[PDB]
């Protein structure tokens, strides 16, 4: 149907906007602390601590399969990246501090993305 195509053009346009958001968030991580999944070879206990691991590459695979239906789902994944890090790593660590910085900086980008998604529909 024509409606299904209109829908698909919107999901596609959301995906376009979310890809730009993801590029902007990832630039707030120049160290690349969040680029890839935490290695279970290098942190073998990780899944005893963290039940839903997340990372930018995993978000990107989902993005490119148009697997984010709305901005809320995307934000949930971004928040896992931050929140997992702040629980696993102590407050005095480069990792915890990197998450705090990504969170604060991400906030601005996400605040404008929400207005763009409402605004354009």
């Amino acid at each position: 149907s024509m409606e299904q195509v209109a829908m698909e053009l919107r999901l596609t346009e959301l995906t376009r906007l979310l890809r730009s958001v993801l590029d902007q968030l990832q630039d707030k991580d120049p160290a690349r602390i969040f680029a890839q999944p935490v290695s279970l070879k290098e942190v073998p206990d990780y899944l005893d601590h963290i039940k839903h691991p997340m990372d930018f590459a995993t978000m990107r695979k989902r993005l490119e399969a148009q697997g984010y239906k709305n901005l809320h789902e995307f934000e949930e994944d971004f928040d896992l990246i931050i929140d997992n890090c702040m629980k696993y790593n102590a407050r005095d660590t480069v990792f915890y501090r990197a998450a705090v910085r990504l969170r604060d900086q991400g906030g601005v980008v996400l605040r404008q993305a929400r207005r763009e998604v409402d605004s354009i529909g």
